[PDB]
Parts: C-alpha cells; sequence; structure tokens
C-alpha cells in the first residue's frame, strides 16, 4: 500500500508523556469553560480579540455613537439598552470572543487546560466553518465590533487526527444548529462543550483496545436519568455503565503514553488504529517495522528499565502492538508502585473536571453514570436539531451517535419527563409513533 514509514524513526524508552488527544493532565486541571467557549467560537469564525476588554468596547461603543449622533436623550437610552452585558451578547455570539483574549500568537489568560480543550474541540472542527451567526443599532455595534477583530490564521492549537470521526460529523452538525439560533447558542454553547469533552474521553477509553478494527463507532455507554433510583437488576447499567467506563478509564494514560512513542516527528498526530493500519500497508521486505517495535518492547520490560517479565519477540504485527499495549498497563500494576499513582490521579483529574454531574452514587450499587435534566434537553434540542420531529428511535439514535445509550426502562422515564415537558405526541391522540420535538 503505502511507502511512507509509519512510526517514529527512533523509539525511546523514556517516561511516561502524552502530548495529544486526552484533554486532562495528572495536574493542572483548571478550566475556564468561558476561555474554552470563546476559543471554540475564536477557531469556528477565524477571528480574535487582542488585549481589548468587553468593558472598554462597551464604553468605546457608547463614544462611537454619540459621534454619530450626540443627542442627549439617545446616549442615556443605549446606556440603559446595554447597561446590561447579555444584551451586548444576544446581537451576536462574536461577542464571546472577548473572553478568549489573545495577546499576540498567545492565548491570553489560559491555563493550559483551557488550550488543551482548546486544541480537542480544533480536530473536531476542521474543514469547518462558521458563517457569522439584525436591526439598524445592532448592525452599528458589529461594524465598530469587525473593526477591532483580527485574523486567526492557523491559530495556536496543535494539529491531531481525529480519534472518533463519528463525534465529529455530530459535533459539527451541533454547532452548525447553534449557530442558526444564536439565543440558544448563548444559552447552550459552553454546556454543549461540556457534554463533548466528556463524551469524547468516554468514548475514547471505550474505544482504545479496538486499534486492530480501522475506523470506530460509538460504543455502548448506558446511563441513567438522574430522576432515577436504579434499584431494579438492569444488566445495561452493570456490564456497560459506570463500571464499563472505570475500568477502560484506567487505560488511557497508558496506552496513549505508548502512541506518543510511535508518534512520527513533524507529522500531524494520528490513532493507534490509523498508526496500526499503517504499519499493515507499509510494503518492507525487510520487517524494519516489526524488528523496531520488539527492540523497543525488549528494552522497555528489561531490569535497567520498566523490569517486566520476559517474553518471545513478537513473530507478527499484530502481535507486536498487543506486546506493545500489555507492557505499557503491566507498568501500572501493583498498588504499591509509583507509577500507578500517576495513574490514579489522572482518574481523579478525569472524574472531577470532565465527568461533573455525569457521575453519582446509588447506595449499595456505587457510582453511576446519569444524564441530568438539562444534559437531557440538551440532547434533545441538538439531535432533533434542524427537523421539526423525529420518531423516538430516530432520537435514541442521535443520543447514541452522541456516546449515550439508555434501556427500556430509562426509556420509558425520558417519554414520560417529555409529557411534562410538552414536547412529546404521546397520550393526546393516536399516532403511527412517538414523535420528540424541540423544547426551543
Ligand atoms: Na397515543
Amino acid at each position: 500500500g503505502s511507502h511512507m514509514y509509519p512510526i517514529a524513526t527512533n523509539l525511546k524508552v523514556s517516561n511516561n508523556q502524552l502530548d495529544s488527544y486526552l484533554p486532562i493532565r495528572n495536574k493542572n486541571n483548571n478550566i475556564d469553560w468561558q476561555i474554552v467557549t470563546g476559543l471554540v467560537l475564536s477557531y469556528a469564525v477565524k477571528y480574535k480579540i487582542d488585549t481589548y476588554s468587553l468593558e472598554q468596547f462597551r464604553e468605546d461603543c457608547k463614544t462611537h455613537l454619540q459621534i454619530l449622533i450626540d443627542e442627549p436623550a439617545f446616549l442615556s437610552v443605549l446606556e440603559r439598552m446595554y447597561f446590561s452585558s447579555q444584551d451586548i451578547f444576544r446581537v451576536s455570539p462574536l461577542f464571546l470572543l472577548f473572553h478568549a483574549q489573545f495577546d499576540g500568537e498567545k492565548i491570553s489568560a489560559g491555563s493550559t487546560a483551557d488550550k488543551r480543550l482548546g486544541t480537542l474541540f480544533a480536530n473536531l472542527m476542521r474543514d469547518f466553518s462558521l458563517n457569522n451567526p439584525l436591526n439598524f443599532i445592532e448592525k452599528e455595534m458589529l461594524n465598530k465590533l469587525n473593526k477591532k477583530l483580527i485574523r486567526l490564521g492557523e491559530g495556536p492549537f496543535a494539529k491531531e487526527q481525529p480519534y472518533l470521526p463519528y463525534l465529529v460529523t455530530c459535533f459539527q452538525s451541533d454547532l452548525a444548529f447553534l449557530a442558526e439560533h444564536p439565543q440558544y447558542l448563548l444559552q447552550e454553547l459552553t454546556n454543549t462543550l461540556r457534554l463533548y469533552a466528556f463524551s469524547w474521553c468516554a468514548q475514547l477509553a471505550l474505544n482504545l483496545d479496538n486499534w486492530q478494527d480501522g475506523e470506530p463507532q460509538s460504543k455502548s455507554l448506558f446511563f441513567i436519568l438522574d430522576t432515577e433510583k436504579a434499584s431494579s437488576e438492569r444488566d445495561k447499567i452493570k456490564l456497560f455503565g459506570y463500571k464499563w467506563f472505570a475500568r477502560q478509564s484506567e487505560k488511557l494514560f497508558p496506552v496513549l503514553s505508548a502512541l506518543e512513542v510511535l508518534q512520527v516527528k513533524g507529522e500531524e498526530k494520528r490513532p493507534l488504529w490509523q498508526v496500526y493500519q499503517d504499519c499493515l500497508g507499509y510494503s518492507d521486505t525487510s520487517n524494519r517495522v516489526l524488528n523496531e517495535l520488539n527492540n523497543y518492547i525488549q528494552k522497555f520490560i528489561s531490569k535497567e528499565e520498566r523490569d517486566l517479565p520476559e517474553r518471545d519477540r513478537a513473530t507478527n504485527l499484530e502481535d507486536a502492538f498487543k506486546q506493545l499495549l500489555s507492557v505499557a498497563v503491566e507498568q501500572f500494576q501493583g498498588k504499591k508502585t509509583e507509577r500507578a499513582a500517576v495513574n490514579r490521579k489522572y482518574i481523579n483529574e478525569l472524574e472531577s473536571q470532565i465527568c461533573t454531574d455525569f457521575i453519582q452514587v446509588r447506595g449499595r450499587a456505587g457510582k453511576v453514570l446519569v444524564l441530568n435534566q438539562d444534559r437531557l434537553l440538551l440532547l434533545t434540542n441538538l439531535t432533533v436539531g434542524k427537523n421539526k420531529k423525529l420518531r423516538l428511535h430516530e432520537l435514541l439514535r442521535g443520543f447514541e451517535q452522541r456516546g449515550f445509550y439508555l434501556d427500556n426502562q430509562s426509556t420509558q422515564m425520558l417519554v414520560a419527563f417529555y409529557e411534562r415537558m410538552g414536547n412529546v405526541e404521546r397520550m393526546s391522540d393516536s399516532g403511527d409513533a412517538v414523535y420528540v420535538r424541540k423544547t426551543v
């Protein structure tokens, strides 16, 4: 197939590190979600604002308008019309750019976690653009704003080939839908990002082991509505819920840091399933790749290095990768070790900063994955989207595409929730299907 050598030309047995894909590290995960939101919009429209506050824009806008008019009554009214900043934001979500202040090419106030999340979403937005999301006063305000907007250029984020292409499609549809509804964009863009950040990390964890199968698809992760007791014995929740997520989450840092070893310098990063595929299609008569991996693995498990059980070299590429991923995990076994502590911090950070209110306690049943009512409404609106109406099964398939699965019982409770919310065709007529519409 190819003749591009598929992995790093020099494979160092080094300290575990990742520079890609996961948006959290073992510490320093203080996230400014409004900055992240500003960064996302900036990358969507290819503009930024440089060291210039919304406070100052507001003042400059008043001033700008009284240069054009200067009627004492008029000033007093615009003062009142735009005293509340929500009324500036409502004119255009371009105003969210003020949250992501740049200083030259640098993100002025972001933590490095903000930049990491910015990077996740920029790689869900490859080859994606928003057309800028109006009465006569508002148009003058956007005219003043356009004078402040600086072109983004390539921007500050790293390029990473999409690990989960199915979330890309969904994310881009959802951003496009929000852009058509600017008032709803303001209410929900940020929550949409928290939702995607979680689902992306969960779906990643659940697809790590599927590196043999090429391009991944949505994996069954089951959530209850936060309103449910979860007292009866539900198989899907037990087998494919929190405990499945938690088991697979334990491999994020191990597997992704190993993948980091293979990544070719001076090239866009790519996911493990792409790297494997590239290794299979590379025609090397001399088995260069297989030999390099075996050398690395054998050096990895050596006593001077990680000190792991001896094993015969891999005779093929499939078995070489499995070996790489075993040892990648094996080094974190034994609760006592220092590396097992690092992996634990990864889990706690993930659960604290990314999984907020996706997890709850349910008595003796321990932790449980939940969808709270806000997220449920957000999903409903995103999924119905540009449609007037979806059949219930159509809706659930949308939810599933985005990483959210529901058993039959949760689906009953969902429909009941929609009756109260008044966005379902259910008991009030006799129809061919259950139809769900947007609440917005
Ligand atoms: Na009915």
